[PDB]
Order: C-alpha cells, then structure tokens, then sequence
DNA sequence: GGGGGAAGGATTCA
DNA sequence: CACGGAATCCTTCCCCC
C-alpha cells in the first residue's frame, strides 16, 4: 500500500557550480552569501564534500570557513541559476509520475504506487531516475524509498551522498524503536530537548505517554504527527504546493533606527519583491526586521483588496514606523513579505 | 461557548 | 558573527451570535 520515492539533489548549489565550471570538481567549493557589512561578512549557503570534511558547512560565517580552508574556492550564491536548473530537473522527474510534490529547491516526492509493484522495481526506477538526471544534467542525487514521505526522506538521509536506499516495512518497525527521535524530520533542537525532558528518546516512547501532556508540551499538531508515525499509521499524500508568499530582505551597511537611513534598503526590497511577484497580486504585506541582537521583529497588514506598489511603499513605511516605536534596538536587516495572493 | 479571523512570533528546513 | 527565504503551527486578542 503506497510506495513513496524521494529525490534529494547532492550538495546542490556547490555541485551546480561545479557543473558550470568543471575546473572546480575535485577541490573544496564554498557557496556564500556576502553582506557589505565587512570584507567577508556573511554565511555559507553550502559547500561540497571536499570541504564538509573539515567542518565547513551551511550556516557558519564565511570568515570561519576561511580560517579552516583559506585556499578553498569561495563562490557567491547565484540563486536564480540554481533555480532554473532545479526546474529543469523537476520537469525531468514528472516523466516518472503524475503524483509529484516539490518540497524545495532540490527536493521532490514521487508517488509511484499505481506505477510499479514491489520494492525491487522501486529500487530500479530509482537507479533509472538517477542515471537520467545524471546524464541529462550531470547532477548526482540521492534517492530514498519507503511507505510514506517521512521514511522516504529519512532513507535518503541515510544513503547520502549519491546513493539510494529502501526502508522496507520490517525496517520501519525497527526505526520506530531504534532511530533517534531527533533524527526525525520536523524535530529541531527546540523540540528534541523538550522531548528528552519528557523521557522520549525514540519514536516509540511517544506511545507510552499521555497525549495531553505531550500535546501540552510540543503542541497538538506535533503530537499527532509523532504518535501517528509511532503507530506506523502516518500517511500524508503527495500533493502539489504553490507558493504562499514572496519576499526579500537585505542587511544594511550598518545598524540603525533612522527612518530615512533605512527607507532606501526597504524600498529596494519592495521593488525587488514586486518583480518576483510577476503576475501575482498580494492582499497582505509584512515588514520584517532583524534587530542588532539578531532577533526578528515584524509588523503586517491585510487589505480587503490587492496591494499596488504605490500602496506598498507607503504602508511599508508605517509598519517600519510601528516597529521602531515598539522595539528599542537598532535594526540590522530590513525586508518585506507579500502574501494572501488574489484568487 | 465557540466559530472566524488577523496579527506577532516560534520552530523547522533548505 | 550567524544569510536568504518560506511554510506551518501556536498563542492571543477580537467581534459577535
Ligand atoms: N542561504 C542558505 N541556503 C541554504 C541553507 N541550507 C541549505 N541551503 C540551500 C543550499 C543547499 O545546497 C540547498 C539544499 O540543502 P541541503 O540541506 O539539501 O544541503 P545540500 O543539498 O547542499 O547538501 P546535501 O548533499 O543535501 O547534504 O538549500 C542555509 O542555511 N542558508
Ligand atoms: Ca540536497
Ligand atoms: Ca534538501
Ligand atoms: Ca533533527
């Protein structure tokens, strides 16, 4: 009953840069996000394995990477490029199933149930998909196969990189008991911790705790999710998913609270955001700010009609005004987010 | 009491 | 010193029948 095949491209941004400049293949490559603030201020979008080996990875400051690997190749993130390559591969996967859910810029779940019997065939289809993607785009990915999206995903995690793996029903039962609950999708450090205090260290433990306390501790939705898995009864279908919001945010040269100093950044964000909107019309706008102490403050508003760029400019100004008046810290970054698209 | 929303923020993942 | 971006969930305050 139902066979899910999850595809996860390998160290995606770095690998795409390798493909576009093979002279890179073989040496450590780090894709970065730089912000004027200073010489090498920014974070690491990601890096290839010939770099992950020494700890350089997503989230750490570019400077830190530089110390560890001073002579590695540091590339500016070219999101737009990775996107179009992503779209191409996404098309290429449709050829294998109508039921396709695009999770992110490099993730996708395929429902190959009414498409192929047993696991032995699932596997092959896997290898087939890899080859095709590999030959067509020269991009290696990892394929996870199991009874649902959750374990399909976990599968790939286990099989990374450029791998493939199937978690059979017998194994599922083993992981519901042996797999560290932390390693379960949707469980970050915050929840992980919350779970330990409650004694829960495995997906199974959830079955030995009174709901209401669990629900009370991690929220009902997270509780039902986990319990669901533990009972080997999880079964969310693979559905299409359209964007629900679009935004842009930029880090300023220096901190500030001066409206007239921030406004320019904010307006660049809006202009950029509208271009990205294309033909979509938003009913809601939020102004998101990152404070000096790396905290995130936001203020929004929904209109009974769509928002025009003019409308956005003036309304974004008030929300920034509101933020300032309601939060004493200097603002480090400023952005906008449009949502609730008409239709 | 409880439905229907909006707003501000928490948590997670890429 | 820690960047862009986006979804989902949760708490809370409201209006109101
Ligand atoms: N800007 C930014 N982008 C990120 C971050 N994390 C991931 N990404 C982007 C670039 C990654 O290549 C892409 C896929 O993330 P994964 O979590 O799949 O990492 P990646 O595919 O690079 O390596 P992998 O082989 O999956 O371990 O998402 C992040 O922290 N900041
Ligand atoms: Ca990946
Ligand atoms: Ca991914
Ligand atoms: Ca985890």
């Amino acid at each position: 009953h139902m066979i899910v095949l999850f595809v996860d491209f390998d160290y995606f941004y770095a690998q795409v840069e390798e493909v576009l400049n093979p002279s890179l293949k073989g040496k450590p490559v780090v894709v970065c996000v730089f912000s004027g603030r200073f010489e090498d201020s920014g974070a690491v979008a990601t890096a290839n394995y010939e770099a992950r080996k020494f700890g350089v990875k997503a989230g750490i400051p570019i400077v830190e990477a530089k110390k560890i690997l001073p002579n590695a190749v540091y590339l500016p993130m070219r999101k737009e490029v990775y996107q179009q390559v992503s779209s191409r591969i996404m098309n290429l996967l449709r050829e294998y199933s109508e039921k396709i859910e695009i999770a992110s810029i490099d993730e996708a779940y395929l429902d190959i149930s009414d498409k192929v019997r047993d696991y032995r065939e699932a596997y092959n289809l896997g290898l087939e998909i890899k080859n095709k993607i590999l030959e067509k785009e020269k991009i290696t990915v990892t394929v996870g196969i199991s009874k649902n999206k959750v374990f399909a995903k976990i599968a790939a995690d286990m099989a990374k990189p450029n791998g493939i793996k199937v978690i059979d029903d017998e194994e599922v039962k083993r992981l519901i008991r042996e797999l560290d609950i932390a390693d379960v999708p949707g469980i970050g450090n915050i929840t992980a911790e919350k779970l330990k205090k409650l004694g829960i260290n495995k997906l199974v433990d959830t079955l030995s705790i009174e709901f209401d306390k669990l629900k009370g501790m991690i929220g009902e939705a997270k509780a039902k999710y986990l319990i669901s898995l533990a009972r080997d009864e999880y079964n969310e279908p693979i559905r299409t998913r359209v964007r629900k919001s679009i935004g842009r945010i930029v880090t300023m040269k220096r901190n500030s609270r001066n409206l007239e100093e921030i406004k320019p950044y904010l307006f660049r964000a809006i202009e950029e955001s509208y271009y990205k909107l294309d033909k979509r019309i938003p009913k809601a706008i939020h102004v998101v700010a990152v404070t000096e102490d790396l905290d995130i403050v936001s203020r929004g508003r929904t209109f009974p009609h769509g928002i025009s760029k003019e409308t956005a400019y003036s309304e974004s100004v008030k929300l920034l005004q509101k933020i300032l008046e309601e939060d004493e810290r200097k603002i480090r970054a400023i952005g906008v987010r449009f949502s609730k698209f008409i239709e």
